[PDB]
RNA sequence: AACAUAAUUAAUUUCUAGACAUCCGUUUAUGAGAGGAGAUAAGUCGUAACAAGGUAAGCAUACUGGAAAGUGUGCUUGGAAUA
């Protein structure tokens, strides 16, 4: 899932609310939170920020 | 080359990338050298035309000649024509 979102930002394409939802749901470790925090930041600064 | 994301306010992105470089030609300038026309203006050689200009003149054309010009053939009068 990380790769999918990264490609979208590289191509300046909108990311789905379902995509960010799947990431947060499947957090399984303390380290994963740090990555999700970065992707929550990226989602906020993206065209579909309102749809969180 | 023209799709793909997204969508419980709604929008994002694509909506391209080469090759428009030479031209085939076309004008003008330059002019080795070879000619023409005109004027300069004392000359040279002849006297072709104007008088029946001393072989009437001229036209087209041909040949010939230092040069005007000469000769032929048909045509014209812008000549003459009684012995
Ligand atoms: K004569
Ligand atoms: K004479
Ligand atoms: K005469
Ligand atoms: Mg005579
Ligand atoms: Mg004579
Ligand atoms: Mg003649
Ligand atoms: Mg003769
Ligand atoms: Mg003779």
């Amino acid at each position: 899932l990380a790769s999918l979102m990264d490609k979208a930002y590289e191509r300046k394409l909108p990311v789905s609310s379902l995509s960010i939802s799947r990431f947060v749901d499947n957090i399984a470790s303390r380290e994963d939170l740090d990555s999700a925090e970065y992707y929550l930041y990226k989602f906020r600064h993206s065209p579909n920020c309102w749809y969180l």
